[PDB]
Formats: structure tokens, C-alpha cells, sequence
């Protein structure tokens, strides 16, 4: 396997460089308190408070008081305070002591029942820096980026981390699939180091060959040969579209019965994505494409025109099928060691230890037909799921996933995001996985602090 590209060095030394000029943000600290009761857990988020106003108190580093916070016995009854200062934690002890909300305060009376759904999608969600800032302060997260960098430049002969280090490069149709793989892999090992581990895997669209690897149900080798193959077909296919082959993809909101009504008006559009139970991705010759939309609007609906010339879960995408069936030929697929709901087949699910699903077949299958998102999540709700995570640079399938749980009757569901643009990456894995903590998922919060050094990595927080 190809090693790290001398420009990528280049880029890491240059982006450390403006990395180590910057003014030192303090960082967000996960605080835990537990009890087999909430009214003692209540109580001890008082104390713990009182005792940090305390000059002892204020004398501790909030992440001595967090380490040693996180080598309590962790009881049924759950909560965590991120804070950035002595402040930020005392006022949010105050939320957890009185029972009140607040956004940097998680507080839960006992744990969740079903293990979490890891969300993987991935379209939308792509933007300049994504990845670069945990890629430069996380090992782990660094580790695994190399990882599917050495082979991506294997499969393709390019590098992705060269794309991340490089704020003068963006993403096209190609580089985006495999980038954004890039990161949910990464993602997803980070997680899995702490202690995480998904019950069970969606995949949306481009997602669809992270979730395999993350179920299991393929070697990250072959995983990556099948985001490669798709994305490079993709790519170079729709930027040779012109004039009356092309075909254009749009959200709208429209149901699935709707649609079967108002594509009797356009007799060439199909479904690509089934996103929401009222949104809908739908692909065709741009004059029906157009139109639509323009009817959408002349009902007050959403409408969303995506930039690409080809549409993807389409019959135009059958030219690619025989190129795509070659490339793929050798992969090995095994057997899940946890639940798919598969949006490729209809959002049915798949036990684990059942029969492989990740064929070369499953692919094919896969580009040419439509992507059953909200079948999926809504088949995971009705089975017990309550909590859905994402692995993306920005939380866009969270916005689908909450559509799907609200109208199937689930009110509250435990929607985590990863990764967003213009925030702190470092700070929003650190609010993953306290949130995982805090609805008794696994995570071994012991991880989210270093190994102390002497006393002073501790503090005296009351008994
Ligand atoms: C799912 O997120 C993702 C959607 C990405 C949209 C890319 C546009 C599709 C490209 C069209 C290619 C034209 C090929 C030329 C045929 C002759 C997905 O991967 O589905």
C-alpha cells in the first residue's frame, strides 16, 4: 500500500503551521453524574456545584473535576454538563439540580432501551474544510483518514487527504463520495475506540458502502472498491451529459402517493430518494424536472433543484452497470455482525449473523433504483429505535430522520449528530459521545480523558 503523499506533508506541516498561530479556544469538557436515582443525581449535580464555587473548586482545572467525574460507577440515571469554563459547568450543575433544559446540558431518568442507529447518508453534507481541523487533533481520527487515503490511492491513484489539508480545493461529484467516506470511516473507528459500537446501520445513498463496512457486511478494502468504482462512473459520466442526455435530480415535497398522482403530468420523471414521508428526490429531463418544481411552488411546497446533470437512482444510470459489475468483481461479501435496515432493499431489515447482502448485484442495484430512506427509519422505530446517529460532515440526514420519527409517533428520539461545519470538531465528537453516555449507549467516558499523570489530573469533587 501507497504511504502518505510528500504534498500531503507538505500541506500537514503548512496547516499546523496556521494551526499553532491561532489564539487556544478552551476546550469543551464532558462532566458526569450518576446515581440509581434522579433525585439523587439531582443532588449530587447540587453539591458538585457548591463545591466548585468553592476556591478549592475554583482552584481545580475543569478537566481534573471531568476525569475524576469520569471514575464514578455510572448509574441508570444519567446526565452531562459540557463546559468550556468554571462558569459554563456551575450554571449547567444548576439546570441538572433543578431538573431544567438547557442546549450544552443532557439529563435522562434511566437509559434507553435499544442500542443506536447509526445514520449513514453523506449528499449534502460536503463543504470545503470538512475533516481537516479533527484530522490535524485527533490520532485516532488521523489514523483512519491514512487508512482509506493509502486506499483510495490505490483503487484511484489519487489522495483525499491532500483534498482535506487543501483549503484551495473543493469537492465535485467524484470527490466527494470517497471523501466523505473518508470521514465516516473515520468517524466511525473514533467512535468505536471510546467504546461505541452501532446496533444497527442505514444507509443513504452514497452512505451505503460505510454502513457495509460498519455492519460488517464487508472489509473496508472492498468497501472502499465499491464507493471508488460507483464514484469515478458517476463523475466522469455526468460531466461528459449534455443538451438531451441530461437529467437533473429535485427535492420536492410530495409524499410517495402524491407522486404517483402528479407524475401522471410528467410521464419521464422517477423517485430517486423516498428522503421524508413528504419529501421526495425525484430525477428526469429538465423540462419535467422544471416543471415540477414551478407546480411545487404553485402550491407552497418545497423545491430544491441539486447541481449535477445526471440523475443518479434512474434508468440512466443502466450504461454504467456493465463497467461497474467488472470493477467490483473479487469482493467478499460477509456476513452482518449487526442490524441493516436496507434502504437499497425496500428499508427491510437484516438480522445479524444473516446472509450477506453486499454482492456485486447489491451495488448494481443499488445506483439503478431508488433509495428507501424514511421505509428504513420508520421500519427502525417501529421495532424499538429511538436513538439515530449520524456520521457525516454536517447532520443533513437528521433533518430526514426527524420528519420520519415525528410522524411515526415517536416525539422524542435521540437525534446525534457528528461533525458540522463551522463547529469546533474536536468539541462536537466530545457532544456525541457524552450523549451516548448519557442515554446509557455504549461509550467508555474513561476515554474521553488521558491517563493521569499525578494527583493534580484529579480533583477532590465531594463524595
Ligand atoms: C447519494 O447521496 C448519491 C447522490 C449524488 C448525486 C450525484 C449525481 C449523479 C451523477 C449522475 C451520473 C451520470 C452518469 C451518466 C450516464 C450516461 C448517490 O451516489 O446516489
Amino acid at each position: 500500500l501507497p504511504g502518505v503523499t510528500e504534498e500531503a506533508l507538505r500541506l500537514k506541516e503548512a496547516a499546523l503551521e496556521e494551526l499553532a498561530a491561532q489564539e487556544v479556544t478552551a476546550p469543551l469538557v464532558p462532566l458526569a453524574v450518576s446515581a440509581f436515582l434522579t433525585s439523587r443525581k439531582k443532588a449530587a449535580a447540587a453539591e458538585l456545584a457548591d463545591w466548585m464555587q468553592s476556591p478549592e473548586g475554583q482552584a481545580s482545572s475543569l478537566e481534573s473535576i471531568g476525569r475524576s467525574l469520569s471514575r464514578r460507577n455510572h448509574g441508570r440515571s444519567r446526565a452531562v454538563v459540557l463546559a468550556h469554563d468554571h462558569d459554563e459547568a456551575i450554571k449547567g450543575l444548576r439546570a441538572v439540580a433543578a431538573g431544567k433544559q438547557a442546549p450544552n446540558v443532557f439529563s435522562v431518568d434511566g437509559p434507553v432501551t435499544t442500542g443506536p442507529v447509526w445514520v449513514l447518508a453523506g449528499f449534502g453534507a460536503q463543504h470545503r474544510k470538512m475533516g481537516k481541523s479533527l484530522y490535524l487533533r485527533n490520532e485516532v481520527f488521523a489514523a483512519w483518514i491514512e487508512k482509506v487515503d493509502a486506499l483510495v490511492q490505490d483503487e484511484l491513484g489519487y489522495s483525499v487527504l491532500e483534498l482535506i489539508l487543501d483549503d484551495a480545493q473543493d469537492y465535485g461529484i467524484e470527490t466527494t463520495q470517497v471523501t466523505i467516506f473518508a470521514i465516516q470511516i473515520a468517524l466511525g473507528e473514533l467512535l468505536r475506540h471510546h467504546g461505541a459500537k452501532p446496533a444497527a446501520v442505514i444507509g443513504q445513498s452514497l452512505g451505503e458502502a460505510a454502513s457495509a463496512y460498519f455492519a460488517g457486511g464487508l472489509s473496508l478494502r472492498d468497501a472502499t472498491r465499491a464507493i471508488c468504482s460507483r464514484s469515478h462512473l458517476m463523475g466522469e459520466g455526468e460531466a461528459m451529459l449534455f443538451g438531451e442526455y441530461i437529467r437533473l435530480m429535485a427535492l420536492v415535497e410530495y409524499s410517495a402517493d402524491e407522486i404517483r398522482e402528479v407524475f401522471s403530468d410528467f410521464p419521464d420523471l422517477e423517485v430517486c430518494v423516498y428522503a421524508a414521508p413528504t419529501q421526495t428526490v425525484i430525477g428526469g429531463p429538465p423540462e419535467q424536472v422544471d416543471a415540477i418544481l414551478a407546480r411545487a411552488e404553485a402550491e407552497g411546497k418545497f423545491a430544491r433543484k441539486f447541481a449535477t446533470k445526471g440523475a443518479s437512482h434512474t434508468s440512466q444510470m443502466d450504461p454504467l452497470l456493465g463497467e461497474l459489475t467488472a470493477e467490483l468483481q473479487g469482493i467478499k461479501p460477509t456476513s452482518p455482525t449487526c442490524g441493516i435496515f436496507s434502504t437499497v432493499h425496500e428499508g427491510r431489515y437484516i438480522k445479524p449473523g444473516g446472509e450477506p447482502i453486499h454482492d456485486v448485484e447489491y451495488w448494481k442495484k443499488g445506483l439503478r433504483h431508488s433509495v428507501y430512506f424514511t421505509h428504513g427509519i420508520r421500519n427502525a422505530v417501529d421495532s424499538g429505535h429511538t436513538t439515530f446517529l449520524e456520521l457525516a460532515p454536517n447532520p443533513v440526514a437528521l433533518m430526514q430522520v426527524a420528519l420520519t420519527t415525528a410522524d411515526a409517533g415517536l416525539h422524542d428520539a435521540q437525534l446525534i449528530p457528528t461533525l458540522a461545519r463551522k463547529q469546533d470538531e474536536v468539541s462536537s465528537m466530545v457532544s456525541t459521545m457524552a450523549q451516548l453516555y448519557v442515554y446509557g449507549h455504549d461509550l467508555d467516558i474513561r476515554t474521553l480523558f488521558s491517563r493521569a499523570s499525578g494527583p493534580q489530573d484529579y480533583a477532590n469533587i465531594p463524595p
